[PDB]
């Protein structure tokens, strides 16, 4: 049975949603839609609700609403976010065409508590646990985040932690400058020299304990290129090993012209670091991504015998990405899209 719906003009967008969500008050909007906080009087949780914005303009973006709808569908771990509702005013495939989402509302981002707050090596060792431990998770899966940073990760009151804001694949604009956009990601990646794999969101997570050690930014480079010296000179240039693997032509020939770099003692970055976190950094940190700790390896380091239960660790259920090689119409991506907004079904 269908819910019934009320219409109300918010900042000069029409928002119309089940009765049960009220109170409803702006809170930002992207480019990618428009949200508002609400009280969810089913549930009794503060929400987030966000109005897609022209979900099925064109079909890179009809096929980019079908992929966050299907992420968000499946995430279903403590340290992830996960979806509580998705709904529809349509009553029928015809005249389908908006899509609201519905999660958890959250408060705190790790870029406030950096900036804010003094950290003990407990609260260091309790954050990067959370996060691996999620990350575990969607690896997992055989997903890839793809944009892990601060702003990315919900924290409360109790330094509980989500993995948020999934890579739904930014601009070249907005990855230009000295830009927090770009400061996270792996140098195989910055220049697109080397196809995505999972082990770049582990660099980004080396680059995020580094920064709760010190509060100060790990490589704040001025652009591309500033930010690969700065990369270079902490964990040296390309050695034998590795200058053998490169199959990029672009990145070959611009980085012969580097006079080469050893890589630097992290106790002397690090200064005054428990000796088991600059351990654990220095396996994340390496230039070579097949030569980096994995999520599930790093969860058994020593830096984490406090928290660390193999017992309470889970991994997810697979998850079918064969659609990401379809080529479909429009329409066909609509009707997937709205396949799977009728399918939902609530967490407990
Ligand atoms: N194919 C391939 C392999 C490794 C890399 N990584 C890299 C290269 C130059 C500088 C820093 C990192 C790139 C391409
Ligand atoms: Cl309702
Ligand atoms: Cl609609
Ligand atoms: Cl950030
Ligand atoms: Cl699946
Ligand atoms: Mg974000």
């Amino acid at each position: 049975e269908r819910p019934t719906f009320y219409r109300q003009e918010l900042n000069k967008t029409i928002w119309e949603v089940p009765e049960r969500y009220q109170n409803l008050s702006p809170v930002g909007s992207g480019a990618y839609g428009s949200v508002c906080a609400a009280f969810d009087t089913k549930t009794g949780h503060r929400v987030a609700v966000k109005k897609l914005s022209r979900p099925f303009q064109s079909i890179i973006h009809a096929k980019r609403t079908y992929r966050e709808l299907r992420l968000l569908k499946h995430m279903k771990h403590e340290n992830v976010i996960g979806l509580l509702d998705v709904f529809t005013p349509a009553r029928s495939l015809e005249e389908f065409n908006d899509v609201y989402l519905v999660t958890h509302l959250m408060g705190a981002d790790l870029n406030n508590i950096v900036k804010c707050q003094k950290l003990t090596d407990d609260h260091v060792q309790f954050l990067i646990y959370q996060i691996l431990r999620g990350l575990k998770y969607i690896h997992s899966a055989d997903i890839i985040h793809r944009d892990l940073k601060p702003s990315n990760l919900a924290v409360n009151e109790d330094c509980e932690l989500k993995i948020l804001d999934f890579g739904l694949a930014h601009t070249d604009d907005e990855m230009t400058g000295y830009v927090a956009t770009r400061w996270y990601r792996a140098p195989e990646i910055m220049l697109n020299w080397m196809h995505y794999n999972q082990t770049v969101d582990i660099w980004s997570v080396g680059c995020i304990m580094a920064e709760l050690l010190t509060g100060r930014t790990l490589f704040p480079g001025t652009d591309h290129i500033d930010q690969l010296k700065l990369i270079l000179r902490l964990v040296g240039t390309p050695g034998a090993e590795l200058l053998k693997k490169i199959s990029s032509e672009s990145a070959r020939n611009y980085i012969q012209s580097l006079a080469q770099m050893p890589k630097m003692n992290f106790a002397n970055v690090f200064i005054g670091a428990n000796p088991l976190a600059v351990d654990l950094l220095e396996k994340m940190l390496v230039l070579d991504s097949d030569k980096r700790i994995t999520a599930a390896q790093a969860l058994a380091h020593a830096y984490f015998a406090q928290y660390h239960d193999p017992d309470d660790e889970p991994v997810a259920d697979p998850y079918d990405q064969s659609f990401e090689s379809r080529d479909l119409l429009i329409d066909e991506w609509k009707s997937l899209t709205y396949d799977e907004v009728i399918s939902f079904v609530p967490p407990p």
